[PDB]
């Protein structure tokens, strides 16, 4: 169909991701399905061989907002969606503080009743022993509420935030998004009145997995508008 109505059930996600991160090569493929009615996430990501160079949570971001839940008075603000099927691309920089930074590209759009996130992500300038490259964060993940705001010269939208990743030490390694959507096709898309995307996400693992991997179970909900 088009737009919303293609998010009405469970529909199965695949994530591919290229990545190259101070020249350390690396892909990363994902699986799992979303479930729009309750802004629900659950994707297994196995790297394609070896170890992952950075940690796991730090391309959590990276790896699907159109499965946010919007409530039943803001159905008129959800941009993702009514983009589907021909989808949208997702640009973003990620800062980390006192360290580098990722520059990723992403597709996001149906192939068949697949819904696929097809990313490239290049990371440049990290420090041998911070706490990227060094493993140093922690496998968990905060909760938070990102601000979404219209562009309508690039008919699409905007967002700028700040990632905690929580370190061992007790510390908290900043990651400042910056990120940019703009629609593939020419067909409609809905521009929204600025609002809040409000996220909560767990990580774990498959207990019988021996591959490098991450499980994400994360819910998205749409908030900031008035009834
Ligand atoms: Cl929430």
């Amino acid at each position: 169909s088009k737009g919303e109505e293609l998010f009405t059930g469970v529909v199965p996600i695949l994530v591919e991701l290229d990545g190259d991160v101070n020249g350390h090569k690396f892909s990363v493929s994902g699986e799992g399905e979303g479930d729009a009615t309750y802004g629900k996430l659950t994707l297994k990501f196995i790297v394609t061989t070896g170890k992952l160079p950075v940690p796991w949570p730090t391309l959590v971001t990276t790896f699907l907002q159109c499965f946010a839940r919007y409530p039943d008075h803001m159905k008129r603000h959800d941009f993702f969606k009514s983009a589907m099927p021909e989808g949208y691309v997702q640009e973003r920089t990620i800062f980390f503080k006192d360290d580098g930074n990722y520059k990723t590209r992403a597709e996001v759009k149906f192939e068949g009743d697949t819904l696929v996130n097809r990313i490239e992500l290049k990371g440049i300038d990290f420090k041998e022993d911070g706490n990227i490259l060094g493993h140093k964060l922690e496998y968990n993940y905060n909760s938070h509420c990102v601000y979404i705001v219209a562009d309508k010269q690039k008919n699409g939208i905007k967002v700028n935030f700040k990632i905690r990743h929580n370190i061992e030490d007790g510390s908290v390694q900043l990651a400042d998004h910056y990120q940019q959507n703009t629609p593939i096709g020419d067909g409609p898309v809905l521009l929204p009145d600025n609002h809040y995307l409000c996220y909560q996400s767990a990580l774990s693992k498959d207990p019988n997995e021996k591959r490098d991997h991450m499980v994400l179970l994360e819910f998205v909900t749409a908030a900031g508008i008035t009834h």
